[PDB]
């Protein structure tokens, strides 16, 4: 992929490669997302979950949520990519986290971006102001948060009011990744991803991590593509066979539009090439990424 990257850069063909991918991308029915009754459960009329991979709420009322299960078989990791919840779907969103047994939530957007609301304020900002979602009977409380220069890690307590159970949910919020944009640098991106990895949120012992931005495809796709590619090059006899474009197409079989710009695709290569340094044997890179990320 490194020789690929150079040749692509050299030829100034990113937009061409990326466009080929959009052309080859799977096209699956999204009937349920399109039902008349779910119009208000969709943030963007053009971003919908495929029927075969959509996450189903365990409610007879209406089991719909704009969320997709990206099940990467070879990499042995699953991710749920969903849109930034709407004012009326925050209860659904947390019902999904409970039901799917997720341990962590990765937010890659801010609620307001470029003067526009891109996602509801679905978690409490103040410990004393917990949130109650009456429709799904859940309760969410902020226990503590650890704010860094470009991301914030929150410790939340989700309580299922019906069953009296409590679970700790880790919220990993990347606050400076712009819409249709790319992280500041590969190190800052990788320092964030590895933070998520180290927390244990991505382990098979837990349900799929929930990843989202505003539409749940651009930034979310980038994050997931890099993570998956890094797992692949660590599992394969030949760490060089990993084809980023092929992996992305694999992911697009579960949710549409993953990776929204040719530059986000380029950034994914950069991110994976650098991350490979850790995969291939040198753990020191991690410590180096933290320095370059300047989280303090
Ligand atoms: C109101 C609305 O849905 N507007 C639609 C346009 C539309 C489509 C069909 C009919 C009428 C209007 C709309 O803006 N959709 C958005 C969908 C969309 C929103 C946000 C992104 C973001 C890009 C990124 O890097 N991260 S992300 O949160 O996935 C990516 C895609 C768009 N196309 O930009």
């Amino acid at each position: 992929m490194e020789k690929e990257f150079e040749q692509i850069d050299k030829s100034g063909s990113w937009a061409a490669i990326y466009q080929d991918i959009r052309h080859e991308a799977s096209d699956f029915p999204c009937r349920v997302a399109k039902l008349p009754k779910n119009k208000n459960r969709n943030r963007y009329r053009d971003v919908s979950p495929f029927d075969h991979s959509r996450i189903k709420l365990h409610q007879e009322d209406n089991d719909y949520i704009n969320a997709s299960l990206i099940k990467m078989e070879e990499a042995q990791r699953s991710y749920i990519l969903t849109q930034g919840p709407l004012p009326n779907t925050c209860g659904h969103f947390w019902e999904m986290v409970w039901e799917q047994k997720s341990r962590g939530v990765v937010m890659l957007n801010r609620v307001m971006e470029k003067g526009s609301l891109k996602c509801a304020q679905y978690w409490p900002q103040k410990e004393e102001k917990e949130m109650i979602f009456e429709d799904t009977n859940l309760k969410l409380t902020l226990i503590s948060e650890d704010i860094k220069s470009y991301y914030t890690v929150r410790q939340l307590e989700l309580e299922n009011l019906t069953t009296q159970e409590t679970r700790e949910i880790l919220h990993f919020h990347y606050t400076t990744w712009p819409d249709f944009g790319v992280p500041e640098s590969p190190a800052s991106f990788l320092n964030f991803l590895f933070k998520v990895r180290e927390s244990g949120s991505l382990s098979p012992e837990h349900g799929p991590v929930v990843v989202h931005c505003s539409a749940g495809i651009g930034r979310s796709g980038t994050f997931c593509l890099a993570d998956t590619c890094l797992l692949l090059m660590d599992k394969r006899k030949d760490p060089s066979s990993v084809d980023i474009k092929k992996v992305l197409l694999e992911m697009r079989k579960f949710r549409m539009g993953l990776i929204q710009t040719a530059d986000q695709l380029r950034f994914s290569y950069l991110a994976v090439i650098e991350g490979a340094k850790f995969i291939m044997g040198d753990s020191s890179v991690q410590d180096q990424w933290k320095e370059l990320s300047h989280e303090d």
